[PDB]
């Protein structure tokens, strides 16, 4: 626990807006949040304000809406809720197996004790029928985040797997690193454990509500080939 830390309450609401692209096609969201920063969870709800209803599946944009809201053991530090009241960013590379690309950058901002989210997305090269564009996934499957500590930042990694429509898996990795906008105590290695689902929306996915559970715990023990 550090000193200014308790910034982030019990308690606490975010607003978030994304301008993205896919494959060439323009789209905002805006939308609200809230949750138990330290219980690790949140929900939220998401508004298409333009480019809607979105020709691709919602599954590329719910891990893009909220690094203040993960639930750590007692002796891994928070990186994130020590960023306070400065806050942080994040940038991100998401490489599926199909060979779509999606390049993703986030600030994150307090301001009247409100966390503020500013995205960008551009994702590109997805198949014009493969399961993204042609809205076939129905969710993330529970997924673990591994993180180190580099010269100050944290570094990333998820093998995501979203599920299909007529069975099976469709798998990512997703990459990024998560920068402080001034030094914090720093953690070992560490995963993040984590379920996301889609709680409602309507009909044609401009209005969607989501939730999350996101847990910090050490790894056992790391680069074996089987
Ligand atoms: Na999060
Ligand atoms: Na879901």
């Amino acid at each position: 626990v550090s000193k200014g830390e308790a910034v982030i309450k019990e308690f606490m609401r975010f607003k978030v807006h994304m301008e993205g692209s896919m494959n060439g096609h323009e789209f905002e969201i805006e939308g609200e949040g809230e949750g138990r920063p330290y219980e690790g969870t949140q929900t939220a709800k998401l508004k298409v304000t333009k480019g809607g209803p979105l020709p691709f599946s919602w599954d590329i944009l719910s891990p893009q809406f909220s690094r203040a809201f993960i639930k750590h053991p007692a002796d891994i530090p928070d990186y994130h809720k020590q960023s306070f009241p400065e806050g942080f960013k994040w940038e991100r590379v998401m490489n599926f197996e199909d060979g779509g690309a999606v390049t993703v950058t986030q600030d994150t901002s307090l301001e009247d004790g409100t966390l503020i989210y500013e995205v960008k997305l551009r994702g590109t090269n997805f198949p014009p029928d493969g399961p993204v564009m042609q809205k076939k996934t129905m969710g993330l499957e529970a997924d673990t985040e591994r993180l180190y500590p580099e010269d100050g930042v944290l570094k990333g990694d998820i093998k995501m797997a979203l599920r299909l429509k007529d069975g099976g898996r469709y798998l990512a990795d997703v990459r990024t690193t998560y920068k402080a906008k001034k030094p914090v105590q720093m953690p070992g290695a560490y995963n993040v454990d984590r379920k996301l689902d889609i709680t409602s929306h309507n009909e044609d996915y401009t209005v969607v509500e989501q939730y999350e559970r996101s847990e910090g715990r050490h790894s056992t023990g790391m680069d074996e080939l089987y």
